[PDB]
RNA sequence: GAAUGAUUAACACUCAUUACCA
RNA sequence: UAGGGAAUAGUUUAAAAAACAUCUGACUCAUAUUCAGAAGAUGGAGGUUCAAUUCCUCCUUCCCUAACCA
RNA sequence: GCUAAACCUAGCCCCAAACCCACUCCACCUUACUACCAGACAACCUUAGCCAAACCAUUUACCCAAAUAAAGUAUAGGCGAUAGAAAUUGAAACCUGGCGCAAUAGAUAUAGUACCGCAAGGGAAAGAUGAAAAAUUAUAACCAAGCAUAAUAUAGCAAGGACUAACCCCUAUACCUUCUGCAUAAUGAAUUAACUAGAAAUAACUUUGCAAGGAGAGCCAAAGCUAAGACCCCCGAAACCAGACGAGCUACCUAAGAACAGCUAAAAGAGCACACCCGUCUAUGUAGCAAAAUAGUGGGAAGAUUUAUAGGUAGAGGCGACAAACCUACCGAGCCUGGUGAUAGCUGGUUGUCCAAGAUAGAAUCUUAGUUCAACUUUAAAUUUGCCCACAGAACCCUCUAAAUCCCCUUGUAAAUUUAACUGUUAGUCCAAAGAGGAACAGCUCUUUGGACACUAGGAAAAAACCUUGUAGAGAGAGUAAAAAAUUUAACACCCAUAGUAGGCCUAAAAGCAGCCACCAAUUAAGAAAGCGUUCAAGCUCAACACCCACUACCUAAAAAAUCCCAAACAUAUAACUGAACUCCUCACACCCAAUUGGACCAAUCUAUCACCCUAUAGAAGAACUAAUGUUAGUAUAAGUAACAUGAAAACAUUCUCCUCCGCAUAAGCCUGCGUCAGAUUAAAACGAACUGACAAUUAACAGCCCAAUAUCUACAAUCAACCAACAAGUCAUUAUUACCCUCACUGUCAACCCAACACAGGCAUGCUCAUAAGGAAAGGUUAAAAAAAGUAAAAGGAACUCGGCAAAUCUUACCCCGCCUGUUUACCAAAAACAUCACCUCUAGCAUCACCAGUAUUAGAGGCACCGCCUGCCCAGUGACACAUGUUUAACGGCCGCGGUACCCUAACCGUGCAAAGGUAGCAUAAUCACUUGUUCCUUAAAUAGGGACCUGUAUGAAUGGCUCCACGAGGGUUCAGCUGUCUCUUACUUUUAACCAGUGAAAUUGACCUGCCCGUGAAGAGGCGGGCAUAACACAGCAAGACGAGAAGACCCUAUGGAGCUUU
RNA sequence: CUCGGAGCAGAACCCAACCUCCGAGCAGUACAUGCUAAGACUUCACCAGUCAAAGCGAACUACUAUACUCAAUUGAUCCAAUAACUUGACCAACGGAACAAGUUACCCUAGGGAUAACAGCGCAAUCCUAUUCUAGAGUCCAUAUCAACAAUAGGGUUUACGACCUCGAUGUUGGAUCAGGACAUCCCGAUGGUGCAGCCGCUAUUAAAGGUUCGUUUGUUCAACGAUUAAAGUCCUACGUGAUCUGAGUUCAGACCGGAGUAAUCCAGGUCGGUUUCUAUCUACUUUCAAAUUCCUCCCUGUACGAAAGGACAAGAGAAAUAAGGCCUACUUCACAAAGCGCCUUCCCCCGUAAAUGAUAUCAUCUCAACUUAGUAUUAUACCCACACCCACCCAAGAACAGGGUUUGU
RNA sequence: UAGGGAAUAGUUUAAAAAACAGCAGAUGGAGGUAUUCCUCCUUCCCUAACCA
């Protein structure tokens, strides 16, 4: 019996997060369900969708959940988004995946309330 | 260590040169 | 096989200094001692920091310890 | 037919009621049960701990004076576990009963007896007629295991299907527990009978009552409330604490006793050697003679000796020449009783029938042998989707542009979620697939997806994990599913060869063929040469011509293990057939998973009411046993086995043979225990009797049982006590005065005997006998096997045996290690080098009326070391102690060095430099001293890891936790000369015992059941029991020890447990 | 030992190893990091953690301004401090006990084959063997002999690995005793090759009937050494065999030395000492009756061979050892007999190859062509073989039983 | 962490001086009415904490 050695490696043992989407195509969603939980931008916030401090995406209206692929223009302010596309070759657009919600109802209704 | 010179009255030294198991 | 420590001038120590050794001079008839001068160093490689012997990391050399119970 | 079986009483339990309490004479706290004398001692003083807190450390309910209620409230608490009031409230109360037991029950109870223990203390078993036994030839019978009547016939979990037929044929791997998985060679179990194990709240559910109220004050209430039904086991540690009991064993001590021949020396912890004490070595024995013995051999035996008697020290302790010894057979700390039903996440066990549902992501945890939450699983309830899935849709960064998933209408289906209430599972195996670790090893380890297994059946030889197949019954129908192993191998050309030229160059030589360049040309045809060869050449081939139909294939290679190959066989008759619990068929249907969960029934018993040859509806409960190394009893198996016993003849008078270990007596112990008579009860055999009943008996002079007061007295051992010389300094003695006229009581007295469970080869003090005047018998009979035990003798050799000369024989030499010596120790595996010890040294203490001590520093106590001889070096920084102003102290705890260079190499007188309290000094050294190591050399042997003497840096020797020498001593360890021998070469013969046979008597462990073969294979991985073979009428007796993973002891090694205990400690 | 990122885990989520890598236990800027509140996420439970519309109050009409940048950057309850607000652990064993270390070989109990040591089993890295390949060595020459880099198989003796049976026990080294088996043969037999003249060797094929020594030191298995031998084989059998033995070693309780430790005590160390039970129920077995192996001497022969030195084989003869089976005349132990140290007997084959003839393929060719020879045994033969006289007696027969004799039953 | 106290030349003292160390040299820092009055901060000491 040789006294064996030992492994190096330490750490490495956190859980999985439970990220990804919670609302797939079509789904519907009430005002602030959370659409997706993300570490980076999978997913972009289209319209009527909200994007938390930790890059949650939620639901600002109540509606139908729809992913498209948008024309990607970074605000000018963002130095390094806009540092990627003034170098790209002319012609060429980026592409991104956006998560809208199509609201599903109208925000009132005029009802009679009295006949003076 | 060897040879060679330099050195000494001649040497030694020194310097320089050469070639099982429970 | 596992673990801890160390590496500084040619030599041995210190927190970039002393000691001698080495070279220079003086004293001696000459040598030593002595006196006055002079030079010389942070095992290796990588990185942090404006700055690293002094913060970390791997390798080499060496040392010390353990390597058991039926 | 035996053994047995059966019984209904004895009494007992729980309540009620009631307060309770004895007495002849005599004896009884001293040694209890003892007629009768001078004393004066006197009682109180907090329970602890197990356990719970998942350890444990504060803490952890224990009647304390009225049931209920207030209330598990206030409050307390590692604010944890758990503990827990009061104010206030306020009831009933008629002993003579029982849905209690009925001889393993109920009291332990026929009895606190027998029996066990020194003691405290522990503590049984069992009986059965009838009106009459002054009816006893009575009261029938049938029933457990075990046997008998009546042994057995190839083959195999002992049966099942069957059959004319018991067997033969075919099919079939006991049971429980425990596991991933057990025929397993894993656990338990000889068998029978009896006994022997699920206790309850919180809620919820079900069924009644009443209902915004319910309830027979308290409580609850936004349909509640009241009542009922229905769920929560048994045995087991090592421990801990309290109070008693123990020093008749043993350790040590106190008082007063006893023993020690002979010889040597005559001085002796001196030698030889009895008694006596001890227990070195070997064999025997190992449920024995013996819970430590016997035989031989050994150590001691005038001393630190051995030993009888009484007394002392007691468990938080004693005692100890320290062995963690010994303290009543078992002491890391006694025993008993109690706390106590200690606790156990650990093992084992857990009792009627039938059906149903039912396999598993993970998280935390002093946690991974367990729990709680999730998940899964079960039941009840609610109302609404569940599952399968169409498009559309879900990322860039990056190398496998993976198999897929997610979402999801339709559709095919019938589930799903929610509400209420719980338990169990949370120690996992193989297969396919994607990977990781390892060795692209594992029946290996780790995740993922799926399957199977832990449930059925068929198949793959046997076969958990592969294939086929699942839903349950009957059938002497039927169709099928999976389902059988194929293969066979290496020929090959014939014929012929001249030449520019030995091409050039290089080279000693290079001539087709070491290298470099060219590679042209003669002959119809032949490379300025493709393979050999020659030192260079020669020489043999191939590519050429001619001859001429070689008319090639151009894909490939073996084998070996251990008990014995392994179905038998077969190349030839027409695609089929066989084959399940699948499916169909006639009839029927709740009727094949562990844990767990739901449900339907039910044996017997008691009670209410029925019933009335054994029942019904209900209510109850000590309500069901193929398993706990279960408890008690009975009887088997081993087994008529192991083992045990009586000297011979005779007229039972006596005599003979042989032992003598003794023997007689006293003390202690014991208590009528081989005397008579009468019984046939019996001695490990036997009708004499030690057993039963009765009747007798031991006679004091021996011994025990003693003494008026007060004061006073007592320097001068003993040893033949005389010489002589001692130390350890000793067992023996009065007087004065007063008082005192009396007599022979009382008790022990036996034996073949005590302590050891026994009629035990053991233990057991003293006197005398010293081999006997006393006391005894080794052989039940026979035979004369093995193996075994105890002896005797042995050719030639003489340690060649062996770890070792163990044992035996003979009887001796020299040396080494350790310890000075005599002595002491682990009673029962160690007798030693361990302890003590004379000696030496350190430390403490200036003193009296209970040890030390009736002592006083030349003393006493606490320690170290270990006579003597030579010695005991350096260090006080640290720790300790002492001392105080620094400090002192090692024969206190302890410690006592590097790195680099210099005489060729080894080494360094030497030199540099750092460190320290000091740097290991003298000695000794391959050691009983870490390895290296069988170090080197001399001696020893034919040969030596042995032994002796040296060399040694031992970098881990070393100086009172002592170093080194040396006399004497040693059942210490090692070596050796000589001799000796059956130790051996190499065994043999005889005797005794045992043995075997006959007769009598008659155990133990063990035992699931057995109808109890061998081989290979298989398998929970080593098969009498499975597969394939082979073998095979039946049954004794004697041997053997290869297997039955043989018996015995719940492995002492190892790990685990929030299990113990002893010891040490900063 | 807690936390985060990445791979394993390629595409929703989840996913382990004492697996592979890298990090965290802060820092900086704000000071509305103010208040409040729909709807959601969630590390597979709980605890904890995460994102947020609207609204109030601010800011604001320049600020990718509105839950700050940032991946982790962290700690429950009780309790303590504090007027309040609020603060407090590397409680890092990081779901945290308010506070507790050693040692036990003097040990104990409960369990575990859920887990080690022995053996089996699995596996074959390691270990051993064979073949393939043709570099190299062997003067030349790959293949007499040896052999690199590699390749393909086999073996199951080693050291490991795994943890499947066994911990209500499968007794642990070496030796004694008795051995069963494999052949990968040490000796003896039969053959091919040789860098084989001969004598000796080397290598390969075949052969497991028979055989395979005694001693000094060591506990040894081994190893060294002495002396022999035809040879002193390699292995398996629970590293065969302790209900047959042994107990030197190893591995309990005593003790010493060196070393470690404050000590208790301890060490792969060394050293002295240290109890080895069992009456056999079952299986199995208790005359495989009887063919023998080997060395040496003489002779062949100083022949074959060879320059010499040296020096055979076959046949023949003799004498021994061992083994097996018997026996007692003598010797010896002994004495109506049993014994050895004495005497007597002992018998067949071995298949690897070497050669003819002769086809496929009109030569040739020993032929998994037909065939011929070396070249083979029904292994030979041997032993055993007739039986109610049998009460009893005797016995060279024997445990009992059985057997022989009794014409040896006063 | 809490308070108490303290800070002079490199060092240690005095009431702006001497002594040592190497003619230089100081009133820890900031603010206020100046070593000498007060306050906050730094460093250090003292004393008590450092629990859960
Ligand atoms: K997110
Ligand atoms: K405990
Ligand atoms: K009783
Ligand atoms: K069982
Ligand atoms: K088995
Ligand atoms: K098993
Ligand atoms: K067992
Ligand atoms: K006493
Ligand atoms: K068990
Ligand atoms: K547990
Ligand atoms: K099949
Ligand atoms: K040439
Ligand atoms: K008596
Ligand atoms: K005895
Ligand atoms: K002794
Ligand atoms: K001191
Ligand atoms: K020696
Ligand atoms: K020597
Ligand atoms: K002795
Ligand atoms: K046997
Ligand atoms: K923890
Ligand atoms: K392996
Ligand atoms: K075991
Ligand atoms: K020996
Ligand atoms: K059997
Ligand atoms: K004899
Ligand atoms: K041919
Ligand atoms: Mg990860
Ligand atoms: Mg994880
Ligand atoms: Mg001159
Ligand atoms: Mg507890
Ligand atoms: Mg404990
Ligand atoms: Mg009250
Ligand atoms: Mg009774
Ligand atoms: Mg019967
Ligand atoms: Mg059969
Ligand atoms: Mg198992
Ligand atoms: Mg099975
Ligand atoms: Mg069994
Ligand atoms: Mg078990
Ligand atoms: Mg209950
Ligand atoms: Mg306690
Ligand atoms: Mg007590
Ligand atoms: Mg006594
Ligand atoms: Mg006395
Ligand atoms: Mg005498
Ligand atoms: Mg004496
Ligand atoms: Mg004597
Ligand atoms: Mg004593
Ligand atoms: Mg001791
Ligand atoms: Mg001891
Ligand atoms: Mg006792
Ligand atoms: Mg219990
Ligand atoms: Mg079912
Ligand atoms: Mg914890
Ligand atoms: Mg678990
Ligand atoms: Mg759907
Ligand atoms: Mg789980
Ligand atoms: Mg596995
Ligand atoms: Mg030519
Ligand atoms: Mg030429
Ligand atoms: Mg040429
Ligand atoms: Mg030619
Ligand atoms: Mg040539
Ligand atoms: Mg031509
Ligand atoms: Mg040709
Ligand atoms: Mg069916
Ligand atoms: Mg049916
Ligand atoms: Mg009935
Ligand atoms: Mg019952
Ligand atoms: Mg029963
Ligand atoms: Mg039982
Ligand atoms: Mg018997
Ligand atoms: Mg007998
Ligand atoms: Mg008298
Ligand atoms: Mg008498
Ligand atoms: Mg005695
Ligand atoms: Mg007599
Ligand atoms: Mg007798
Ligand atoms: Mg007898
Ligand atoms: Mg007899
Ligand atoms: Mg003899
Ligand atoms: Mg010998
Ligand atoms: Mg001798
Ligand atoms: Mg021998
Ligand atoms: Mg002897
Ligand atoms: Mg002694
Ligand atoms: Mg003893
Ligand atoms: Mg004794
Ligand atoms: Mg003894
Ligand atoms: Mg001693
Ligand atoms: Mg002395
Ligand atoms: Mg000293
Ligand atoms: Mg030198
Ligand atoms: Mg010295
Ligand atoms: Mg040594
Ligand atoms: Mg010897
Ligand atoms: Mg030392
Ligand atoms: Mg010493
Ligand atoms: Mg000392
Ligand atoms: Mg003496
Ligand atoms: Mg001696
Ligand atoms: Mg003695
Ligand atoms: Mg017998
Ligand atoms: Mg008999
Ligand atoms: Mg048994
Ligand atoms: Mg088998
Ligand atoms: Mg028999
Ligand atoms: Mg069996
Ligand atoms: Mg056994
Ligand atoms: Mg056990
Ligand atoms: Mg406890
Ligand atoms: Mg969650
Ligand atoms: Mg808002
Ligand atoms: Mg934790
Ligand atoms: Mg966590
Ligand atoms: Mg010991
Ligand atoms: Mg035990
Ligand atoms: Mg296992
Ligand atoms: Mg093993
Ligand atoms: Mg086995
Ligand atoms: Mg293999
Ligand atoms: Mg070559
Ligand atoms: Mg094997
Ligand atoms: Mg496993
Ligand atoms: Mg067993
Ligand atoms: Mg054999
Ligand atoms: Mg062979
Ligand atoms: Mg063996
Ligand atoms: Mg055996
Ligand atoms: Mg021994
Ligand atoms: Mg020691
Ligand atoms: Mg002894
Ligand atoms: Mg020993
Ligand atoms: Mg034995
Ligand atoms: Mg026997
Ligand atoms: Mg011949
Ligand atoms: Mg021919
Ligand atoms: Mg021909």
């Amino acid at each position: 019996k040789k006294s064996g050695g030992s492994s190096k490696n330490l750490g490495g043992k956190s859980s999985g997060r439970r990220q990804g989407i919670k609302k797939m195509e079509g789904h519907y969603v009430h005002a602030g369900n959370i659409i997706a939980t993300q570490r980076h931008f999978r997913w972009h916030p289209g319209a009527h969708v909200g994007v938390g401090k930790n890059k949650c995406l939620y639901a600002l209206e109540e509606g139908i959940v729809r992913y498209t692929k948008e024309v990607y223009v970074p605000h000018p302010r963002n130095t390094e988004a806009v540092d990627l596309i003034t170098r790209l070759p002319k012609g060429a657009v980026l592409y991104k995946t956006f998560v809208h919600v199509v609201p599903a109802k109208p925000e009132g209704t005029f009802k009679l309330v009295a006949m003076l």
